[PDB]
Order: C-alpha cells, then sequence, then structure tokens
C-alpha cells in the first residue's frame, strides 16, 4: 500500500525541522528547473489525480510555492459546464494548455474520462473504453514536440480519507464544501480504484508516464512528488541534448 511506494525509496524519514530543510531545498531546484525550461522554452504540463482528500490540494502548493507566478497556471478542474459539452471532450483542455516555456498543473485533468465519467455514467463505455488510447495520442503529440508530461496519482487509504474529511468537517474554512454527497461518494471508492488501475495499465507510458505517490502522509508526498517532478525534467532534458544546470545564482 503506502509502504510499499514508500519502499521504493531507499531514503528515511525526517523529522520535522529536516522536512523542513529538504523541502526548501527542492523548491528552490523547482524554481531553477521552471527557469530553465522558459530559457530553452519547454512546456511542461503536470497532471494531478486522486480521491477527495488524497492530498492533490497541497502537494501542488509546495510544488509551486517558490515558483515564479508568471511562469504557470494552476487550473482546478470540476465537472463540464453546458458550453464546454458543445465540442470535444479534450477542447477545454487544448484551450488550456502553456505555451512552450510554460508550465500548467491540472488538478484532475482529462482523465476524468476514464474516471468519474466512467463510474458515474457520464461518458458511455464506447467514449470511456476508447478514451485510453485517445488520450495517448493527444499526449504523444505533445511530447513528441516541446512538452513534458507527467501525470501523479495520489494514493490514500479509505481510514486516512475519513480522518481528513472529519478534520475538514471541523475546519473553519473547509467545512462549508463538505457536503452529504461528498460522504457519499465513498461508497464508490471500489470502482474509482478499479477504474483507477486500468488507467495506469492502459496510459503509463515512457514519455508520459504515471508516478503513484504515497499520500497516506502528506510531508512524504510533498516531498516525493517534488523529487519525482526534478527527476523526470532531468531525463527529458537528457534525452533531449540538454543538461539542467543552476540558472538562478
Ligand atoms: N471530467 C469530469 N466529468 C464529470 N465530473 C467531473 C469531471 N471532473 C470533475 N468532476 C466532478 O465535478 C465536481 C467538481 O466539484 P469540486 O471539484 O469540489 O468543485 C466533483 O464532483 C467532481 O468529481
Ligand atoms: N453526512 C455525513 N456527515 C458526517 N459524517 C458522515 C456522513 N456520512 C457518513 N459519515 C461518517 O461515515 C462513517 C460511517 O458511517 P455510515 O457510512 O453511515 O456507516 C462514520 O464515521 C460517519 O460519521
Ligand atoms: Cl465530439
Ligand atoms: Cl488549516
Amino acid at each position: 500500500m503506502t509502504q510499499n511506494i514508500k519502499n521504493l525509496d531507499l531514503s528515511i524519514e525526517l523529522d520535522k525541522k529536516m522536512y523542513k530543510k529538504k523541502l526548501k531545498v527542492l523548491q528552490y531546484e523547482m524554481l531553477n528547473a521552471q527557469q530553465f525550461l522558459l530559457k530553452n522554452k519547454i512546456g511542461l504540463i503536470l497532471v494531478f489525480e486522486g480521491m477527495d482528500a488524497a492530498g492533490k490540494g497541497g502537494a501542488i502548493k509546495r510544488l509551486i510555492e517558490r515558483v515564479d507566478p508568471r511562469g504557470y497556471v494552476v487550473h482546478p478542474i470540476s465537472a463540464p459546464q453546458p458550453h464546454e459539452l458543445r465540442y470535444n471532450y479534450l477542447q477545454r483542455f487544448w484551450r488550456k494548455l502553456p505555451q512552450h516555456g510554460q508550465i500548467a498543473v491540472f488538478d484532475r485533468s482529462w482523465y476524468g474520462r476514464v474516471l468519474v465519467e466512467r463510474i458515474e455514467g457520464f461518458a458511455t463505455k464506447d467514449e470511456w473504453s476508447r478514451a485510453y488510447e485517445e488520450i495517448n495520442n493527444f499526449e504523444k503529440i505533445l511530447t513528441a514536440g516541446d512538452y513534458i508530461i507527467i501525470k501523479f496519482w495520489l494514493h490514500v487509504s479509505d481510514e486516512e480519507q475519513l480522518k481528513r474529511f472529519k478534520e475538514r468537517e471541523q475546519n473553519p474554512y473547509k467545512s462549508w464544501k463538505l457536503t452529504d454527497e461528498d460522504w457519499r461518494n465513498r461508497e464508490k471508492s471500489p470502482q474509482y480504484i478499479e477504474a483507477a488501475n486500468e488507467m495506469f495499465e492502459k496510459t503509463d507510458k515512457k514519455n508520459a508516464p504515471w508516478v503513484l505517490v504515497a499520500g497516506n502522509d502528506k510531508k512524504y508526498a510533498r516531498v516525493q512528488v517534488l523529487q519525482e517532478t526534478l527527476a523526470h525534467i532531468e531525463r527529458e532534458a537528457l534525452k533531449r541534448g540538454l543538461h539542467l544546470t543552476n540558472v538562478l545564482d
């Protein structure tokens, strides 16, 4: 589970002060990576998926906290509006792609086509069934050009998610947003997990990988999201005959 994703990193868990130092180093490196991508006119597209309260929002917050806000947009993706349904389901995401050298973060994304839309029946069986290759072909158009794509799935246990739901229910900034329907959707988690697993099997590609993040521990998840983003940027840079260096100071 969470232990298996943690057993992929041979490094140890850190106490709080050391976590804070490691986070600060990784955030400086992410800022440097952004300036490198801007200078070399390579776009970056980061996808985040996972159940409610898996920690997508907080992981994103630490990822871009020290990045220049001129160079990124975080898109919180919800259900399509009536105007968006007058086009193909990818249109609303095509519209949001960053320029060469810019960063776009998708907190939920086009993979909704094979997740919530499959689970709730909003997509027919033909639609979600053909969407895996549709999505691979879309991502491959971009990664054959001047874009790097990384997709993150934040795993969380039912138990840890329930703990977080109860925290939110007691939080003045968050209780207003937690509804009875959010609690009822917890009953659909087995089907969501099956759908996510088929998604991994069919759309985990060498140019657009799925990274499974152990989300039960938020501090570990933030560090892992940063490390994996940096590792993949460095490898794709090398594949392009570029070497990531310090371009800040
Ligand atoms: N592509 C999508 N198709 C259908 N429902 C979606 C899609 N993306 C997100 N949703 C749902 O839209 C709602 C958005 O609410 P929130 O994200 O809390 O603003 C949630 O119930 C999501 O599960
Ligand atoms: N609408 C709700 N508001 C608050 N807690 C809920 C709600 N629905 C379910 N729960 C919680 O879900 C857990 C299981 O309850 P139940 O699903 O009713 O067996 C308990 O911890 C409940 O407090
Ligand atoms: Cl269409
Ligand atoms: Cl808080």
